[PDB]
């Protein structure tokens, strides 16, 4: 719908930036106030850095995927510099909060939680057809009451066939990417389930570099011979198993986010 018709644009005036959270090629992110007593993050796109209909783009998705296990679109400003608000979220990024003195104390049964909350979000994205395509813990934020949500959906798509395939030129992370979308730019819901399954890692590791002392060519060359990650130091079996299941060789073969949610649960409720 056009800006005066939307439900979502909102008058510059109405916010206050207050403190920088990230600085980056693309713009800022900030840490600021909405009508004065509302806390929010307000993205803001450096003009010229890239499209403001890329930019943008993102903001019309999270129109359509509202849940309390993703972080909440606010508002937007769409005249320059264009804004993008949304629900802000106390303790920042996961990777980065289970470094600080609070994440360290964590029991592992804490961390099966935030495991199983990460897993709701993506079996919410999972059924109404989207992908992320970007699921790692520095995409998970965290909550003042520590609760997690996913968050960062700039490569989220609507999959309207089985599969997305990128462009030949795009590039990702191979630690966290599976197998087919490194090789094929084939992305699908089972692509996310294989960066789940890092993501696994790096929960029970407090935010360490997948794959421990390896390039990426080394990671590719181990999975190639069937290896997977090592076991994480004083990582339970149970966890490690099911972070297998997130690396079947096959896409198919590996299970749904509502599998993973419900078993990351019993693990839970067991410790
Ligand atoms: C201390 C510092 C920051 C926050 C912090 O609180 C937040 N609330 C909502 N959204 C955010 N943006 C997510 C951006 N993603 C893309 C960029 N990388 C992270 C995730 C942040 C950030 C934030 C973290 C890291 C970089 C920018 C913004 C909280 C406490």
């Amino acid at each position: 719908k056009p800006w005066w018709e939307d439900e979502w644009e909102v008058p510059r005036e109405t916010l206050k930036l207050v403190e920088r959270l990230g600085a980056g090629q693309f713009g800022e992110v900030w840490m600021g106030y909405y009508n004065g007593h509302t806390k929010v993050a307000v993205k803001s796109l450096k003009q010229g850095s890239m499209s403001p209909d890329a930019f943008l783009a993102e903001a019309n998705l999270m129109k359509q995927l509202q849940h309390q296990r993703l972080v909440r679109l606010y508002a937007v400003v769409t005249q320059e510099p264009i804004y993008i608000i949304t629900e802000y979220m106390e303790n920042g990024s996961l990777v980065d909060f289970l470094k600080t003195p609070s994440g360290i104390k964590l029991t592992i049964n804490k961390l099966l939680d935030m495991a199983a909350q990460i897993a709701e979000g993506m079996a919410f994205i999972e059924e109404r057809n989207y992908i992320h395509r970007d699921l790692r813990a520095a995409n998970i934020l965290v909550s003042d009451t520590l609760s997690c949500k996913i968050a960062d959906f700039g490569l989220a798509r609507l999959i309207e066939d089985n599969e997305y395939t990128a462009r030949e030129g795009a590039k990702f992370p191979i630690k966290w990417t599976a197998p087919e979308a490194i090789n094929y730019g084939t992305f699908t819901i089972k692509s996310d389930v294989w960066s789940f399954g890092i993501l696994l890692t790096e929960i029970v590791t407090h935010g360490r570099i997948p794959y421990p002392g390896m390039t990426n060519p080394e990671v590719i060359q181990n999975l190639e011979r069937g290896y997977r990650m090592v076991r994480p130091d004083n990582c339970p079996e149970e966890l490690y198993q099911l972070m297998r299941l997130c690396w079947k060789e096959r896409p198919e073969d590996r299970p749904t986010f509502d599998y993973l949610r419900s078993v990351l649960e019993d693990f839970f409720t067991a410790t």
